[PDB]
């Protein structure tokens, strides 16, 4: 995810369903 909490591919992720 880009701006999340969850590191993916950027900032972060908010759902990973």
């Amino acid at each position: 995810g880009p701006k999340g909490d969850f590191p993916d591919v950027g900032d972060g992720r908010i759902l990973a369903g």
